[PDB]
C-alpha cells in the first residue's frame, strides 16, 4: 500500500481533451513499452504544449474516427507529460500485436534531426518509473522503438538513436 | 478485345524476394487502395529499385517479423511495378481495419519535400487499371492517402497533394 | 442526414408493440454494437415471430418495468429484423456502461446448441451497413459480444462463434 | 467472402434453384422496372416460398424451355426477396421490347383480389434501392406494371392499384 506521487501528468481534463471512447483494458503490469514521436510540429511551453497534445487528439479522433488519441501518455518538450488514454486502456499506436501488451508514450515533435531537450527526455524516464511504483509496469519492462514493431521512421533518428541506449531497451 | 490485357510487373522472382509466407487472402474485387511511400530512399534504375524492393522486404521480414513485404505493390522511380503480396492476399500497411479490405501500394522513396517522377505516377496509376481490367479492385474503387487512415506523414505531402487530384480520391 | 432510407424493417405497429416511454437519446453517430440472444422460444414465420417480439417486449415493460423492450432491434430466424428503440434511442441490453454508447441488436431464440439461419444473419448485417449509411452508426463501427461487455452466455455459444468472423468485430 | 447483400436477397442456391444457363448480360444501369405477379400460388413462411420460387422456376425451366427462371428477381409474401437472373442477366418476364432494358421483379402470388402484406411490398421497394447502391439501377429508374407493357392481367388490380402510388412509377 506504498504511496507515492509519481504523476506529475497533465490531466485530459487540464489540455482541454475531447472526451474518450475508448473501454478496452490494458492487463497490468504491462510488460512493453514504445516509443514513437508524432513526426509533427512541436511546443515547448504548457500553453502551446497543451494546443498540441489538443490537435494530436482531433487528428486521430476527427479525421481518423479514433476514439480516443492514440497513446497512453504525450510528451512535451516543455518537459511535461500529457495524459492519453493513461495506464489503463489499450492505447493504439503500434498495431495489433503491440497495442494489448504494451504503452505508448510519444514526444511531440519529429526528431529525425534535432534531439528532444534534456527535460523531454526526463520527463520520460520519471514516467516509466512512476509506472513501475504504481505497479503499471513490469519492475523489468521492455522499451521498444516505433521502427522496432512497425515499418516507420518513428520515433526519429536521434531520439531512436538516444532510446537504444536506455538501461530498458531491449534489441 | 480478349483476356491478359494490362501492366508490366517485375515479379518477386524477379527481384529476388524471400518466399512470401502469408496466406490470407482479399476478397475480389477490393474496394479501397492506400497509397504510401517507404520514407526511406528511392532508386531510379531496375537493378537499384530492385535492390530496394530487397531491403523493404528484408526489414519487415526480419526486422519486424513478418511474412511478407507488408505492400500488395511497390513502385519504382525507374517506372516499374513490383510484385509485393499483390492482388489476392491481405497486407500490412494500414491497420488492422484497412488492410483486409485494400490494396496498398507503396511509392518507394520520401515524398514529403518531393514529388515522384511522370513515370511512376503512370505505373501506378496503369497498375490499378489493370487491378480494375482483372477484377481485382472495383470499378468505383477508391483512393485514399495513408495519412487519411493511419496517423503518419505518409505518403509525404508532395505525392499526397497528387493523389487527391485522382479520379479515384475519396477523402 | 441522408437519403437513402435504408432496408426493411418491421415497424412497431405491425408487431404490435406497446407505445414506448423512452426518452433518453444516444448521440449519432454510435461506435459500438452488441449482439445478443434473448434465451427465449425462436420463431421462422412472420406471424409466430411478431409475436414473439411482441412477448419479449411485454416481458421488460410488464416484468422488468423497462419504458420498452429493451433492444434497439430484433432478429427472427424469418429473416426479417423488428424495430425496437430504433437508432436514437438509448436501449437496456448491456448494463450502465454500455447502453449509454451502443445499439444493442438481438436474435431472438436460444443460440447456446443452434446457430441462427443465413437470413437471420443477413438481416443482422444488412440493419448495420443501413446504420451505417444513415449515419446512426460509425462507418469504422464495432461489434461486441454481449459477454464481451457483461457477465453473460448471451449471445450463445453457437452464434458467439460466428460473430467473431464479422469484419466488424473487435474483442 | 464479406457482409453479404443490401436488399437481404435469398441466395439462389438456399432456395434450391436450379442452375442457370442464360448468358445474355443486360447493361446496368438500367431504366426501367417492371412489376409482375406469378399468377401462382402465394405463400408467406421462407420455407413455403422457397418452395415456390422452385417451382416457378422449374415450370419455366422443364416446361418452357427457358435458361433459368425468368424474373430477374421474386418477393414473397414472408417479406423476403428471392434471387432469380439478379442485376446482370437479360431476363423474360415481359417481352422482347422490355426485357432488354428492364429489371423484372414479381410478386408470387395472384393480386387480382388480395393485396401483398406490408412487408412485401417493403422488400421490394428495398430491392430497388439496393439496386442503385450497388449501381445496377439508374438514379431516376422508372417503374411500369406488366399490364402497362403488355396484354396482361398482372400483376392484379389491387397490386396495380398500389404501385402507381409508389414515387417512381410512370405511365
Ligand atoms: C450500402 C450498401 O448496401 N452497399 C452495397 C452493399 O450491399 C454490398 O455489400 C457492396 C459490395 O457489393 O456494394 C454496395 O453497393
Amino acid at each position: 500500500e506504498d504511496p507515492p506521487a509519481c504523476g506529475s501528468i497533465v490531466p485530459r481534463r487540464e489540455w482541454r481533451a475531447l472526451a474518450s471512447e475508448c473501454r478496452e483494458r490494458l492487463t497490468r503490469p504491462v510488460r512493453y513499452v514504445v516509443v514513437s514521436h508524432t513526426a509533427g510540429s512541436h511546443c515547448d511551453t504548457p500553453a502551446s504544449c497543451a494546443q498540441q497534445a489538443q490537435n494530436v487528439q482531433s487528428y486521430h479522433v476527427r479525421n481518423l474516427g479514433w476514439c480516443d488519441v492514440g497513446y497512453n501518455f504525450l510528451i512535451g518538450e516543455d518537459g511535461l507529460v500529457y495524459e492519453g488514454r493513461g495506464w489503463n486502456i489499450k492505447g493504439a499506436h503500434a498495431g495489433p500485436t503491440w497495442n494489448p501488451i504494451s504503452i505508448g508514450i510519444s514526444f511531440m515533435g519529429n526528431y529525425m534531426n534535432r534531439v528532444p531537450p534534456p527535460r523531454a527526455l526526463r520527463a520520460a524516464q520519471n514516467l516509466l518509473a512512476c509506472g513501475v511504483a504504481l505497479g503499471a509496469l513490469r519492475s523489468n519492462y521492455e522499451v521498444k522503438g516505433h521502427r522496432d514493431v512497425q515499418p516507420t521512421l518513428s520515433p526519429g533518428d536521434r531520439l531512436y538513436e538516444i532510446i537504444q541506449t536506455w538501461s530498458h531497451y531491449r534489441a
